[PDB]
């Protein structure tokens, strides 16, 4: 990985020493980037609903894991479940029971740093991974996406700023994800997720990071040529919000 520092350098620890789980697949590979293709050419908006484990506040708004993804199954084009287990409270027994639940592709959120990892998602039923470029030399990312693609997978390739994109593109993401948090700083700035989504070749599927969102917020990305959305906080709050991004 790069030098880091803070709790980014302790999950990148941590993920090091993650052990690879004894499973075995028993479930199809279902490709999310081109679902969100497909869903692009019926004009459904796409929504790739994030699943969060905890509540940060005393406010009892959990949702069981699997009553959940079974409520997004008929409407996300797919799901992200987070593994990390120390700050976001995932596990991989988790992922294991969500996909062997549903039928819709399932990327697995993490702090990937090694080929275990993937081996680790495939095998616990993911269709594709996250890989973030602010952690990873440009050569580790170029293998890790190749070792991804051995499994058939295209993952979701995670940036921040202009250097993030530039290897993106260099290496040939084809599948990309723009955060909406500054990495450094923890704040929103939908500004500069914008500018970057904008200088985004078309023929990439680009995905924007989003908490809370308004319709007509939607309409005018899907406008410059987004291709889907990661959402979190709006329908971890009201799953039933989704319902109204389709309609």
């Amino acid at each position: 990985p790069r030098y880091l520092k803070g709790w980014l350098e302790d999950v990148v620890q941590l993920s090091l020493r993650r052990p690879s789980v004894h499973a075995s697949r028993q479930r199809p590979i279902i490709s999310l980037n081109e679902r969100i293709l497909e869903f692009n050419k019926r004009n459904i908006t796409a929504i790739i609903a994030v699943y969060e484990r905890k509540s940060p506040s005393g406010l009892d708004v959990e949702r069981d894991p699997i009553e959940y993804a079974k409520y997004m199954e008929p409407y996300a084009v797919g799901l992200s479940i987070t593994t990390e287990e120390k700050y976001f409270n995932g596990s991989y027994e988790m992922l294991r029971k969500i996909a062997s639940s549903v039928s819709i592709p399932i990327l697995m959120s993490d702090f990937i740093v090694k080929e275990s990892q993937i081996d680790d998602a495939y095998n616990l039923g993911a269709d594709t991974v996250l890989l973030i470029v602010k952690i990873l030399t440009e050569r580790e990312l170029e293998s890790l996406l190749e070792y991804a693609r051995g499994y058939g997978m295209e993952p979701l390739i995670l940036i921040n700023d202009e250097n993030d994109l530039d290897i993106a593109l260099r290496i040939g993401a084809r599948f990309i994800g723009i955060m909406s948090r500054d990495f450094e700083t923890g704040e929103i700035n939908k500004e500069n997720q914008r500018k970057l989504i904008s200088m985004i070749p078309s023929n990439v599927v680009k995905v924007p990071k989003l908490d809370f969102f308004e319709p007509n917020e939607i309409e005018e990305l899907r406008k410059l040529g987004v291709n889907a959305f990661l959402i979190s906080s709006s329908l971890m709050r009201n799953p039933e919000k989704i319902k109204e991004l389709i309609e």
